[PDB]
């Protein structure tokens, strides 16, 4: 009579029983559980980050930012399970609200009311308000990171590529390499952009939009570039105005060796499509970030004007920072400082 185990090692101790498996996405494995103090189901992934630098460094930044953040559209972390001790502290157990399913799944086998797609499209900007008003950055919007459950109520996860804006330090080279999902990744980050401004995210929900619409990514390219010619496929050639604030000459000359192309109305890809909708998915995808719509703007489009509500979509108390740079960091200190975020979940 010892550790429980499905399939393998998942010892979660007096509070949690009754698991049932879930899944494996990117590191470690999911199940469901019977919080005993609470009396309701909860989500619990067990994570074993230690071995790479890299997953230890996306845990302790995802940890930090969710621990401090409170609001009703953004996941939070309810507990954390490790061992007692730094030397036995293999594995690290994180503890959720448990949710039914994500937009991603739905997408795949329904389609949406005008009134669902309205009420969604509210509660992401409604949490990334308040993501946007602590200086912080998700970066990897997209329909596998935005969790339902059967009343309909949405929450953000996966802040594992969260930064805080840091503008001044925005420009780049033409072809630089990205991490983020590569349909979702506005048109500055292949020409001139790290993505470190608030804009890079209004692009992301601006695709989530009219994945929304129509159920298919709305820029599916195949690889770095493709992904360039399906922007300016739909959006069209960018106007001189525009083009003058690429400042970055490998960007502007391949941007200017590309035949003419003409903007393809919306209402031409959406023809179902509540008129108001378009044009708030006119202002998310703009090719220029600087005349890109802000959270708090789309917020008070018409659209969504049966919700918005300022005294009722709260700010953060105070922005965020990270004090010190988890990027250049060893393993070792890493989990160090995980066990000293974990240590307030302790008995």
């Amino acid at each position: 009579a010892a550790a429980a185990g499905p399939e393998q090692v998942f010892d979660v101790g007096p509070r949690y029983t009754n698991l049932s498996y879930i899944g494996e996405g990117a590191y470690g494995m999911v199940c469901s559980a019977y919080d005993n103090l609470n009396k309701v189901r909860v989500a619990i992934k067990k994570i074993s980050p230690f071995e790479h630098q890299t997953y230890c460094q996306r845990t302790l930044r995802e940890i930090k930012i969710l621990l401090r953040f409170r609001h009703e559209n953004i996941i939070g972390i309810n507990d954390i399970i490790r061992a007692p001790t730094i030397e036995q502290m293999k594995d690290v157990y994180i503890v959720q609200d448990l949710m039914e399913t994500d937009l991603y799944k739905l997408l795949k086998t329904q389609h949406l009311s005008n009134d669902h797609i309205c009420y969604f499209l509210y509660q992401i900007l409604r949490g990334l308000k308040y993501i946007h008003s602590a200086n912080v950055l998700h970066r990897d919007l997209k329909p596998s990171n935005l969790l339902l459950n059967t009343t309909c109520d949405l929450k953000i996860c996966d802040f594992g590529l969260a930064r805080v804006a840091d503008p001044d330090h925005d420009h780049t080279g033409f072809l630089t390499e990205y991490v983020a999902t590569r349909w979702y990744r506005a048109p500055e980050i292949m020409l001139n952009s790290k993505g470190y401004t608030k804009s890079i995210d209004i692009w992301s929900v601006g695709c989530i939009l009219a994945e929304m619409l129509s159920n298919r990514p709305i820029f599916p390219g195949k690889h770095y570039l493709d992904q360039l010619n399906h922007i300016l496929g739909i959006l069209g050639s960018p106007s001189q105005e525009d083009l003058n604030c690429i400042i970055n000459l490998k960007a502007r000359n391949y941007l200017l060796s590309l035949p003419h192309k003409n903007k393809v109305p919306w209402n031409r890809l959406f023809p179902n499509a509540d008129s108001k909708a378009l044009d708030l998915l006119d202002k998310m995808l703009t090719f220029n970030p600087h005349k890109r719509i802000e959270v708090e703007q789309a917020l008070a489009h018409p659209y969504l004007e049966q919700y918005y509500d300022p005294s009722d979509e709260p700010i953060a108390e105070a922005p965020f920072k990270f004090d010190m740079e988890l990027d250049d960091l060893p393993k070792e200190k890493l989990k160090e400082l995980i066990f000293e975020e974990t240590a307030r979940f302790q008995p």
